[PDB]
């Protein structure tokens, strides 16, 4: 089997991506964040205290013929970004673009942080990390892509996020048609339960390449770009006016600056961000200070590589057994 979705910007700025799924019996269907840095399929419910739902699609298990509680069950979750949420869990019918898993944990929140209510767009997460990072307890609980696994054409899914524009997951196959040149496929290691791997280095816009490993998770539910604090200086170091803002919590730069592309490394390939992708608009509604989509991850504990990074490429997640992740330019 294979399954083929778009997923789609919620605002101007790509600062998350949204795609259709398909929830239970007859179906019901809710925009969620597919997030390759969590584990956890959650969702907006009927269920969800109701001060704390404000414009998102809810999930109503009591009206889905095929919805199964699972008894016992709880999970909570808090977020790299200090959102949070948590629930019970039932199991239920759920199809992506044409996929369809039966049984699958959708884990209906009661309680949500704040962000997660300000943010109209989004009717909850599906989780593509892991299995081993799935909060539900007692009985951990396996991802949609998990479930799927076996009966896909080939154990795969494929990220392939737009800049200012949809883009495609595809589940069960590679569309050679949707990338250009080849595929270099590098190794991950699961023991933090992420899509982590190792890129061999950087070169700031036309500047000479840098080779030194980074270790980063390949991350669709993180915005921006984090990296070591040295890589990023000399970044931001090309950019005229460019600062490191307290206040603000991170760099910002003019936007009458031009940026520079930022090229990372995969095995002997490189993908190139160009400048553009790297402008996430002004701090405030009509300041001139633009926040910058490469950031530190000193105070993170791990590297990202987050949608600013993803979308300048067409990305492979292997979910053979032994994993690996493969990048291709596009
Ligand atoms: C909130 N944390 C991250 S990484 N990103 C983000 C920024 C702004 C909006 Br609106 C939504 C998201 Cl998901």
């Amino acid at each position: 089997s294979t399954g083929s979705a778009t997923t789609t910007p919620i605002d101007s700025l790509d600062d998350a991506y949204i795609t259709p799924v398909q929830i239970g019996t007859p179906a019901q269907t809710l925009n969620l964040d597919f997030d390759t840095g969590s584990s956890d399929l959650w969702v907006f419910s009927s269920e969800t205290t109701a001060s704390e739902v404000d414009g998102q699609t809810i999930y109503t298990p009591s009206k889905s013929t095929t919805a199964k509680l699972l008894s016992g069950a709880t999970w909570s979750i808090s977020y790299g970004d200090g959102s949070s949420s948590s629930g019970d869990v039932y199991t239920d019918t759920v199809s992506v673009g044409g996929l369809t898993v039966t049984g699958q944990a959708v884990e209906s929140a009661k309680k949500v942080s704040s962000s997660f209510t300000e943010d109209s767009t989004i009717d909850g997460l599906l989780g593509l990390a892991f299995s081993t990072l799935n909060t539900v307890s007692p009985t951990q609980q396996k991802t949609f892509f998990d479930n799927a696994k076996a009966s896909l054409d080939s154990p795969v899914f494929t990220a392939d996020l737009g800049y200012h524009a949809p883009g495609t997951y595809n589940f069960g196959f590679i569309d050679t048609t949707a990338y250009t040149g080849s595929i270099t496929y590098t190794a991950v290691s699961t023991k933090q339960g992420f899509w982590e791997w190792t890129s061999t280095g950087y070169a700031v816009g036309s500047g000479t390449f840098k080779s030194t490993s980074i270790d980063g998770i390949a991350d669709t539910g993180t915005t921006l770009l984090y990296l070591p604090a040295t890589v990023v200086s000399a970044y931001w170091a090309q950019v005229s006016g460019a600062k490191s803002s307290s206040s603000v919590g991170g760099y910002v730069f003019p936007c009458s600056a031009t940026l520079p592309s930022f090229t990372f490394g995969v095995g002997s390939a490189r993908i190139v961000i160009p400048g553009d992708y790297i402008d996430f608009g002004p701090i405030s509604t009509g300041s001139s200070s633009c926040f910058g989509g490469i950031q530190s991850s000193a105070g993170i504990g791990i590297n990202i590589f987050g949608d600013v990074a993803l979308k300048a490429a067409f990305v492979v997640f292997n979910g053979a057994t032994t994993p690996t992740l493969g990048f291709a330019s596009k």
